[PDB]
């Protein structure tokens, strides 16, 4: 898959141009940084990123492979 397809389920916690408000105060992904949003994203999915209200988004980026990590943080860093 690739990440594009991933993010249309993300938009309930992080709205389209990734900036609604999540599990309560967080970080708007709106352009971080493909670079950042990478290892962030990546930190999640591998869970060395992570903590008690990041636990469902865990799981949801977990399905990501890698092609889906990569694409994912490069169109959240257009969005
Ligand atoms: C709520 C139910 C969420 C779901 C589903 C997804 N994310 Fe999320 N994300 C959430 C929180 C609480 C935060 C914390 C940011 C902070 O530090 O305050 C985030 C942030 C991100 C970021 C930005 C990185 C950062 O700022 O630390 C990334 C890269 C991220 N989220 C990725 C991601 C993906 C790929 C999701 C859907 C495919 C997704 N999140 C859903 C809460 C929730």
């Amino acid at each position: 898959a690739d990440g594009a397809a991933l993010y249309k389920s993300c938009i309930g916690c992080h709205g389209a141009d990734g900036s609604k408000a999540a599990m309560g105060s967080a970080k708007p992904v709106k352009g971080q940084g493909a670079e950042e949003l990478y290892k962030k994203m990546k930190g999640y999915a591998d869970g060395s990123y992570g903590g008690e209200r990041k636990a469902m988004m865990t799981n949801a980026v977990k399905k990501a492979s890698d092609e889906e990590l990569k694409a994912l943080a490069d169109y959240m860093s257009k969005l």
